[PDB]
């Protein structure tokens, strides 16, 4: 499960990201 595995770490680095402006909504 390498697609979830290192997903565990992206997840933070995708989260941190889209909250930026909290992209959450789905524009992008």
């Amino acid at each position: 499960a390498i697609i979830r595995i290192l997903q565990q770490l992206l997840f933070i680095h995708f989260r941190i990201g889209c909250r930026h402006s909290r992209i959450g909504v789905t524009r992008q």
